[PDB]
Formats: C-alpha cells, sequence, structure tokens
C-alpha cells in the first residue's frame, strides 16, 4: 500500500479527447493502469503480502500493519498484454509463455488522469464514441469497453498510498469480494457494488450494451442488455453484415435525458455505428435504443444509471473468457452463432492465440460533437 522501487510503475499515455459543440474537441493527458490484483505485492525483505488471491495473514493481520510492511509493484504492460501508441490501445488474451504454451493474461484496465486519480467520465446527457477491431475475437472471448462508479482516487486512504495508480478500487455490478474493497483489507469479505455501465461487451459475432443499475446495497447483477441477434436481427452484427466486424467499425453510445442537460434525468441509451464513412442503420427501425429496462426496476431503474453516470465513473478496458460458461451468454443460443461447446478457452488458446481486441479514438461530450461531419 506503499508505491514499490523495483519495479517503477510507468502508465502507459493513451490519448483521449473531451468534446464540445461549440468548443471542439480537446485533449486529455489520460494513461492506463492495470488492474491492482494483476501485480505483486512484497515485504521490505521481499517476502511476499499476498498468497493465492488473499493476503499473507503474516504480514497483514491488520490494515495498518498491512498499510506499514507491505509494496504493491509496477507491471511490464507489453507482458501483461498491453501495448498503447497514439490513441490506440491493443490488449492481448494471451501472452507466450516461457514454459513453451500460452499465459492468459487477461488485463483490466483503468483510464487515469495526469494528477493519479482516474478519470472520471461524467456521461449523463453526454456521448462517449470510440473505433474497435474485434475481427480477431471468436466465439467465447470478451472485448470490454465499460464503466464503473470507483473511488475516483481508487480507494487509497492513510494506509494506502498506492491507490489508483496501481488500479486499487475496483467494483462493478456483480458486486464482486476483492481483496482490498476499495483500498482497504476486506476483513469483512464484503463484496463491493456500484453501478456499471457496459459500453461493449462483444467479439465479432455477437454483442451487447447493458445498463447494471444498483442501490448502495446491492445491484441488478444482468441488466437489461442489448444484443441484436437475440433482438432478432441475427446476420445484422458479423463478418460480412451489415456492420462488418471484420474491418474496425466506430460505435457511439448516447445517454439520452428528459431535459437535454446533463442535469436531467436517463430516459435512453441509444446505440449508433459508423463504418466506411457512412451510418450504418439501426437493426431496429427508429433506432437501436434502450428505453425500457424492467431488471433494474428494483434498483431505481435506468434513472439510477443516469444518476452515476452524471456523477462520473472510472473507464474500464477488458478482455476474456470464461472456463465455466464460454460466454455463450453472449454469443450462444438466441443470443448469437456459436455453439455450446465453440466458445471454450481451450478452443481458443488452440485456435486463436493472440486474439486481440483494438480500441482507439475514444472520445466523449456533447451530443453529436464526437464524431465527425
Ligand atoms: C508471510 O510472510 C512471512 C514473513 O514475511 C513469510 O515467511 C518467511 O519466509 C521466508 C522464506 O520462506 C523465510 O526466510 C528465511 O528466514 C530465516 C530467518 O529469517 C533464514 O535463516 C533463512 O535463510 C531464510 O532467509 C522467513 O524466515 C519467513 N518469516 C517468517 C516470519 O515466517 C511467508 O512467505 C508468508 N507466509 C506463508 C505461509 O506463505
Ligand atoms: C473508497 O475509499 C475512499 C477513500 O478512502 C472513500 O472516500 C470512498 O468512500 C470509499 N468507497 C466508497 C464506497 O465510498
Amino acid at each position: 500500500q506503499q508505491p514499490g522501487t523495483s519495479t517503477p510503475e510507468v502508465h502507459p499515455k493513451l490519448t483521449t479527447y473531451k468534446c464540445t459543440k461549440s468548443g471542439g474537441c480537446v485533449a486529455q493527458d489520460t494513461s492506463v493502469v492495470l488492474d491492482w490484483n494483476y501485480r505483486w505485492m512484497h515485504d521490505k525483505n521481499f517476502n511476499s503480502c499476498t498468497v493465492n488471491g488473499g493476503v499473507n495473514t503474516t504480514l497483514c493481520p491488520d490494515e495498518a500493519t498491512c498499510g506499514a510492511n507491505c509494496f504493491i509493484e509496477g507491471v511490464d504492460y507489453a507482458a501483461s498484454g498491453v501495448t498503447v501508441s497514439g490513441s490506440s490501445l491493443t490488449m492481448n488474451q494471451y501472452m507466450p509463455s516461457s514454459s513453451g504454451g500460452y499465459s492468459s493474461v487477461s488485463p483490466r484496465l483503468y483510464l487515469l488522469g495526469s494528477d493519479g486519480d482516474y478519470e472520471l467520465l461524467q456521461l449523463n446527457g453526454q456521448e462517449l464514441s470510440f473505433d474497435v477491431d474485434l475481427s480477431t475475437l471468436p466465439c467465447g472471448e470478451n472485448g470490454a469497453l465499460y464503466l464503473s462508479e470507483m473511488a475516483a482516487n481508487g480507494g487509497a486512504n492513510q494506509y494506502n498510498t498506492a491507490g489508483a495508480n496501481y488500479g486499487s478500487g475496483y467494483c462493478d455490478a456483480q458486486c464482486p469480494v476483492q481483496t482490498w474493497k476499495n483500498g482497504t483489507l476486506n476483513t469483512n469479505h464484503s463484496g463491493y457494488c456500484c453501478n456499471e455501465m457496459d459500453i461493449l461487451e462483444a467479439n465479432s459475432r455477437a454483442n451487447a450494451f447493458t445498463p447494471h443499475s444498483c442501490t448502495a446495497t446491492a445491484c441488478d447483477a444482468s441488466g437489461c442488455g442489448f444484443n441484436p441477434y437475440a433482438n432478432g436481427f441475427q446476420r445484422y452484427w458479423g463478418p460480412g453484415f451489415t456492420l462488418d466486424t471484420s474491418k474496425v467499425f466506430t460505435i457511439i453510445t448516447q445517454f439520452n435525458t428528459d431535459n437535454g442537460l446533463p442535469s436531467g434525468n436517463l430516459v435512453s441509451i441509444t446505440r449508433k455505428y459508423r463504418q466506411n464513412g457512412v451510418d450504418v442503420p439501426s437493426a431496429q427501425s427508429g433506432g437501436d435504443t434502450i428505453s425500457s429496462c424492467p431488471s433494474a426496476s428494483a434498483y431505481g431503474g435506468l434513472t439510477t444509471m443516469g444518476k452515476a453516470l452524471a456523477n462520473g465513473m472510472v473507464l474500464v478496458f477488458s478482455i476474456w473468457n470464461d472456463n465455466g460458461g464460454n460466454m455463450n451468454w453472449l454469443d450462444s443460443g438466441n443470443a448469437g452463432p456459436c455453439s455450446s461447446t465453440e466458445g471454450n478457452p481451450s478452443t481458443i488458446v488452440a485456435n486463436n492465440p493472440g486474439t486481440h481486441v483494438i480500441f482507439s479514438n475514444i472520445r466523449w461530450g456533447d451530443i453529436g460533437s464526437t464524431t465527425g461531419g
């Protein structure tokens, strides 16, 4: 909980822009930081403080004790699957193993600001657009760009001076019990819930954008997702399809409010695509929009999402697969064209190692002001 001196932590800078209707786009000095749990933490004598996703009780009985004795280290970002250049960020599901195979480095990054706190994105009544390359992501792979209402300082406190510069304080709508819940040891082994907007969870075969609203207590773990295949338009998204996933494309997510201003109440989430210089038509007539969100209705639904988006959330980038489900909920069944088995990590690392997602040209701001005439 003090920054280690062995591996200096240098955050790779990723060029992002905030855009106004009248003032145009202004560049931000944003970087990316890899998640807390991916890091090695040790003693002053190089005895580790972590052991198997759980602290080493000999060294962290206390949180005061653990603040004093422990030092969390920097990261080889290229080794971790992360490579960055200009506005572009490439994330690799796998990296070569010295022992001959492929290690499954599964990066989770956050958008960090100049001050060393997370760059909070206020998106109620606002839009966020980026370009993506998911051509090399097959079934069962999750290239993900989302937001979470995590603390901007990552939860840093008197006993944790590392904080967001080391990816501290992750939370999501699945309320995960982290070994450090918001910057401090989870002695209680509690779960950390917070509102989570998923802009993209996708591969070249299927995709979904999901809002998950939360009370302070709990979350709508499975939100009111929007998958075009699952809504009937099965040959809309895919290689060669209306939106060609084999080439780069542009994703615009628009958070529409009743009064038109960030001050208002969130009433819809509209998704628009552009590729090959042209607006790609919506799957459903009159727009790919989320108005109704029944699942969230026990959590003040879709309105509380707008309040968290208005407060400002943390930008998260990720790529992963699950050994349990094969991501079948995303790309299989009536949600996509993949087999129940096809999505299994075994088949992936065999057939598509170095499957990777490329996020680029992230911009956010006034609606209509982030895309280009
Ligand atoms: C929790 O952390 C404890 C304490 O940092 C770790 O235990 C330590 O492990 C190292 C290496 O296994 C021991 O090193 C040896 O120390 C003795 C005397 O220092 C020396 O004669 C040896 O040549 C070697 O340097 C160290 O003593 C030991 N310390 C204690 C207090 O047990 C440990 O890795 C963690 N616990 C678990 C269960 O993993
Ligand atoms: C996370 O930690 C920060 C600072 O220690 C605290 O301000 C913030 O409230 C904590 N988390 C939550 C749930 O607020």
